[PDB]
């Protein structure tokens, strides 16, 4: 049992700000989201082959305090408890991811039956408890074998490797999983993996592992798009009419607000949207890359053949938008001109304040600014720009510093205000015609936050890493109250 202050009843819990299920469309889904590597543990066990993150983690100094996700919050063994918390808090759904290398230790070939069994236990238990499973197929965890064989996303070989893996998952799990995502944040897979080397496999221009920031991110993104399209084709031709599910992709989207009303600032904000979201959503909706990207990046960007363009266009039933934050965008003056990096290709200036006033308070993470109206502007933008496609707001949340006690950690009033305000702004966008059908908080549990390790807590449930005990935060109860 914890210190007395743990059990103070935060009155913010009961201020739902006017929100309930009645403020949302009939059958609107409220969920939480996690990922295999961040929550499962058993990284080197249960027959799981290693991923790129397992080798990347081995360089000392990469994770703070050289922490690993070998155990993390141990959802492999504690999945029943986690599902029960989800149910008790009133959630309808859980978006989780399947570990490619847990099913295919070598990426292709032999199946790890022990991994298959785990996901079957997990899915069977969610169905038993009335939590809808939303399965994401890839969450930063490429099997290491594939990276060793042909450098993973940088080779056209990855496309059939992935499609076959997707295919197997549909065959095996699709009798009860009716909601699929191919990828989480392919932009990040490409940009962090191959532009700045911040994420595995740590490739970039200056990087230890080698790389080329001018070409490799574009090559990676191209094969991610082809792999998504190839996977969806399997689903549609072989499973969809029989299983009656749906398939989409999850795309991160930072809102870019023009800094001023000038043509140049307004154009800069559009350019950033092109490179951030358009990069993936233009091909999926129009069968082609953003014009700006083609004119700036020229031949450093691959092109789709006519056959590819047809496979890629309309290759979703819905799009998941992951949204956290917003920045101001400036025209940065005259552009160079000589290729440097995907990020430099955007040719923009970032701004985090205007007239001495910050755009929002900062969460723990260096990148996260709390800007509730950004979620409204983002959703309206995809509605207007893309013919109002069916959307899931597939991630939203914020982090506390990792190094806080149970007692301090559970009283997360800042997160309550975060969710109340963001969900209010999302509601306004729906009232004005946006076709959103679900919302997912990141995340249920404090977990392994990639390069930040355990110095960042995103959960609505506090996890003591010493004991692995769960303590619902005030924000979990805020949801419980709002959802009934
Ligand atoms: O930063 C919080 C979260 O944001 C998205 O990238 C998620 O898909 C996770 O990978 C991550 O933990």
């Amino acid at each position: 049992a914890a210190a007395p202050f743990t059990y103070w009843l935060n009155p913010e819990i009961y201020d739902a700000g006017g929100l309930s299920r009645r403020a949302f469309p009939e059958g609107f889904v409220f969920g939480t989201a996690a990922s295999a590597y961040q929550v499962e543990g058993m990284a080197k066990q249960g027959g799981r082959g290693p991923s790129i993150w397992d080798a990347f983690i081995e360089k000392p100094g990469t994770i703070p305090n050289n922490a690993t996700a070998d155990v993390t919050v141990d959802e492999y063994h504690r999945y029943k408890e986690d599902v029960n918390i989800m149910k008790n808090m009133g959630f309808d759904a859980y978006r989780f991811s399947i570990s490619w290398s847990r099913i295919f230790p070598n990426g292709t070939g032999m199946v790890n039956q022990e991994g298959v069994d785990y996901y079957n236990r997990l899915i069977d238990y969610m169905v038993k408890k009335g939590i809808k499973p939303y399965a994401n197929l890839y969450h930063y965890d490429l099997p290491l074998a594939l990276h060793e064989q042909y450098l993973g996303w940088l080779s056209p070989n990855i496309v059939e490797a992935f499609a076959d893996y997707a295919d197997f998952c549909f065959q095996t799990f699709g009798d009860r999983v009716k909601d699929w995502f191919t990828f989480n944040e392919p932009r990040c897979v490409a940009a962090l993996g191959y532009d700045n080397g911040f994420h595995a496999p740590g490739r970039c221009s200056g990087c230890d592992a080698g790389g080329n920031s001018t070409t490799e991110p574009y090559l990676a993104a191209h094969h991610l798009i082809l792999s998504h399209a190839a996977a969806v084709k399997r689903y549609r031709e072989k499973y969809q009419l029989y299983q009656k599910g749906r398939i989409g992709i999850l795309l991160d989207f930072v809102w870019y607000e023009p800094f001023s009303d000038s043509n140049a600032d307004r154009a800069a904000a559009q350019r950033a949207r092109d490179f951030h979201l358009g990069w993936f959503l233009d091909p999926i909706i129009h069968g082609r890359y953003p014009y700006s990207m083609l004119e700036i990046v020229k031949d450093r960007m691959p092109t789709f053949s006519d056959e590819e363009s047809r496979m890629v266009k309309d290759s979703i039933d819905y799009v998941g938008i992951n949204h956290y934050t917003s920045f101001y965008m400036k025209d940065p003056g005259p552009w160079n001109l000589t290729p440097t990096s995907y990020q430099d290709d955007w040719h923009v200036g970032f701004a985090y304040e205007r007239n001495g006033v910050p755009i929002g308070a900062q969460a723990n993470s260096y990148w996260l600014y709390i800007v509730p109206w950004g979620i409204n502007k983002a959703v309206t933008y995809v509605k207007e720009t893309y013919g109002n496609p069916t959307m899931i707001l597939s991630e939203n949340g914020m982090d506390q510093p990792g190094n806080v006690s149970i007692t301090q950690g559970v009283h997360d009033t800042v997160r309550i205000r975060y969710y109340r305000n963001y969900i209010t702004e999302l509601k306004k966008a729906i009232d004005d015609g946006a076709k959103v059908i679900g919302y997912f908080a990141w995340s249920l549990l404090d977990n392994f936050e990639w390069r930040l390790g355990y110095t960042s807590r995103f959960g609505i449930v506090y996890v003591d890493y010493k004991t692995l005990k769960r303590y619902p935060k005030d924000s979990a109860f805020w949801f419980k109250n709002m959802l009934s």
